[PDB]
């Protein structure tokens, strides 16, 4: 009930784009670790997640305006874990 509301969140508007960790619209900006901290701001990071998903980028849409800050924690730390533990798919 935060790891899982992250993945909760993850699913219902993240799965469209990343489905299993992956990128439909920019195959090289994945959800894995070693793309993170290639393409993200900032670098791998929880902080730096948060950030990407409220503020958007290029085709990524902003959720700042459709999520509660609390949900963007969620799933920025469990995009974080998928990552690191390497759990995509
Ligand atoms: C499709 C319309 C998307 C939805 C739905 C979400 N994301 Fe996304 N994301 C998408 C693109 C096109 C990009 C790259 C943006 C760019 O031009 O750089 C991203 C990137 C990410 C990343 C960074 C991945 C990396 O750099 O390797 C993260 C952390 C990320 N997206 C997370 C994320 C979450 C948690 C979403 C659900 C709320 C979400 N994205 C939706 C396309 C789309």
């Amino acid at each position: 009930a935060d790891l899982a509301l992250g993945a909760q969140v993850f699913n219902g508007n993240c799965a469209a784009c990343h489905m299993g960790g992956r990128n439909s619209v920019m195959p090289e900006k994945t959800l894995d670790k070693a793309a993170l901290e290639q393409y993200l701001d900032g670098g791998f990071k929880v902080e730096s997640i948060i950030y990407q998903v409220e503020n958007g980028k290029g085709a990524m849409p902003a959720w700042a305006d459709r999520l509660s800050e609390e949900e963007i924690q969620a799933v920025a730390e469990y995009v974080f874990k998928q990552a690191t533990d390497a759990a995509w798919k």
